[PDB]
């Protein structure tokens, strides 16, 4: 089928192409100046003390988890219990498996698409070591409630903010609530640097650990006085060749950093347009006869538009999809649907399901999603509405 | 702004690579795609392997190489399994082993070749040994014929970290193709450079498909309809496109890297030729050095760079040589990381053992150094080097 209303689009203009050119002219392609400047603007934009740019949102999630094992007083141990929602991207879960964590799956709230608060209440026990929240499709989690659950205990809160860059809750930026928050700059995300991801944090030790684990486990990117090795020697013959933590090579490219700088400047505008489209969309689908929309928490950055076929509406997903496609509208499942359906990969995990994941299953069979862009889509929205009659 | 008479590194690019970048820009398709696929094809063809998988770095190539072994239908490796490694290599040759819960057995190197000591290897191999991860150091291949005699038909997996020896050959066979898998790096200043980049080669189809899956989200999108991981892919796109079967990563390379890579491979043969011609000259000048030993060549090395080990009982202090090189405008480095076993802090995380001792690695650690080799003639530079190292 020929597609006229696509999920994705370009966020770039001449500015980004000019930024690539500068990099080319510099003849310095390895992670450097631009990446650093990008990191600095990144932390500033979102209201976090530190930011570390990585190769992808997936590698951001990887470093996020790994980091916890390397604190002077390790924050995590093999076998520790971590709670996650049943709907998210695959790379939200893999690192948990890769680090030998015990995973506890919690159902989602069918209206918000986020972790079900009532379920979470019950799922958290004395054994819960961390909670890994995911801000789905631009919609932030209700952190106030989440915080009420933790009730001051020593439970780490983490956020995969790969789909909700720019969302806010209580006037605070999503991604900044947790000990760490991850973002993604892959093609067609709120911003795009070809490939790219970021980790934000306010913790200095964690920040130093990240700088180390991102590139070979060395000390080259650490300050003379750092929280990992304390004080770096002055003998570079020695110093430059020391390895202290079991890391990776997940450095981003300088180009991505330079592009990111341009993208960040435009973010306020992107969020604005996306939010205006959302408004229009909600108005148009307000009392839809057989489709429910996502219920907003705080100020969502509306990554895209989800629809859930109403219970006993007798509407069949398959037809809708055909219908949309035939109409030139691109569509997809809501992320990966119920992650628990992936039995082959789950064989590798040490996990458990809290209660049931009835909502996740429902969504899995009755949900779908269409794109939202940083471009006015009023016409596309009128048409979509027309098609979904 | 360096004021350097003899640099460790240099750029390998010309107008061709720049043109290649322009071409991707124009296409507006930045995510791994056609260029990466062409590159992989050319890559496999160039070294004589059936398959090639481009990754974000040589470090992630290594990672996936180890990871793939846990995912074969009949797992090739399991937690606690013993893997042998030489004591001198890059840090990322080691980490994946740790990350996968393997038991690491460090073996000393040969002080002449700088590769794993064959005699010690003989003694190091037991019935518990499940795999041997060889490293072709500084362009120099391992003697696979001897290694092959050591495995002696037992069921031990041979692997290769070929991140420094792209283009080396042994008995008419390309380094990186000897083991079940071989890794390469296209990072700045390697034989070829694509900003950042890595590759895995293999002749095993099942492994190839496992690699395609774990490189990108553990999904099925990059797998053939009929493949070794899932057998046969559904036609239902809303369904098949969002299915995750293996615990992987996102280590894809950028489409730009593949485009640049295509140009570099063309030049590769010339690069190797120039490096070998520099080496022939270097060797002639240093073969009889009074206090420095050079790398003993095995097969046809690709001479990544030039190593030096101070002769025993020479009365020459490394620190002095370095100082001398530096004032002379000659960049020098330790040999790779030197003795990896000296990194006690990081070792704490490992489940390892040392076979016998690492006396050679310790010697090299304290008495070795390296200067660069490039794809440009260095006659004058070598002459100067010899003058400085009087
Ligand atoms: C929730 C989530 N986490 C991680 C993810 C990955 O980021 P990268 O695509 O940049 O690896 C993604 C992305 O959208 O696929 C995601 O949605
Ligand atoms: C032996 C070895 N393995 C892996 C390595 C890493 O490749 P990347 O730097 O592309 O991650 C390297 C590289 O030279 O640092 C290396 O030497
Ligand atoms: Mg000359």
């Amino acid at each position: 089928h020929m597609i006229n209303y696509p999920l994705a689009s370009s966020t770039w203009d001449d500015l980004e192409y000019k930024a690539i050119q500068s990099v080319l002219d510099s003849k310095m392609f390895t992670m450097g100046e631009y990446v650093k400047q990008y990191e600095t603007q990144f932390a500033k934009t979102f209201g976090s003390k530190y930011a570390v740019m990585v190769s992808s949102g997936s590698t951001a999630n990887l470093l996020m988890i790994a980091a916890l094992f390397f604190t002077k007083k390790p924050r995590l141990k093999k076998g520790d219990e971590i709670i996650v929602p049943a709907v998210s991207w695959s790379t939200t879960y893999y690192p948990l498996q890769q680090y030998g964590l015990r995973v506890k799956f919690v159902d989602i709230d069918i209206n918000t698409l986020n972790i079900d608060i009532e379920s979470l209440k019950e799922a958290v026990t004395d054994s819960t070591k961390a909670i890994l929240t995911v801000n789905l499709l631009g919609n932030p989690n209700n952190f106030d409630e989440i915080n009420k659950i933790i009730g001051g205990r020593d439970i780490i809160l983490l956020e995969d903010n790969c789909e909700s860059m720019g969302a806010t809750f209580n006037n605070k930026c999503a991604g900044t609530f947790g000990l760490m928050g991850t973002f993604s700059s892959f093609y067609s995300h709120h911003i795009a640097t070809m490939e790219g991801g970021c980790i934000v944090t306010d913790d200095e030790e964690i920040y130093h650990i990240l700088l180390c684990i991102r590139a070979h486990g060395w000390t080259r990117n650490l300050p003379k006085k750092n929280k990992v090795t304390g004080v770096k020697s002055d003998d570079q013959f020695e110093e430059s060749f020391k390895f202290v933590l079991p890391g990776y090579n997940v450095r981003p490219l300088e180009m991505s950093g330079a592009i990111g700088i341009e993208q960040l400047k435009k973010l306020p505008r992107f969020i604005s347009v996306r939010r205006k489209n959302a408004e229009y969309f909600l108005d148009k689908f307000k009392d839809h006869p057989y489709l429910d929309v996502q219920q907003e928490t705080g100020e969502s950055s509306w990554f895209g538009f989800s629809f859930i076929i109403k219970k006993d509406s007798g509407v069949i997903r398959k037809q809708l999809v055909e219908n949309l496609n035939s109409a030139g509208i691109e569509c997809r499942p809501i992320v990966t649907g119920n992650f628990l359906k992936n039995t082959d990969v789950l064989k590798y995990f040490d996990y458990t399901v809290h209660n049931n994941v009835d909502n996740a299953e429902y969504l899995d069979k009755n949900g779908l999603f269409v794109g939202n862009h940083q471009i006015e889509l009023f016409d596309e929205i009128d048409y979509l509405r027309e098609v979904l009659k």
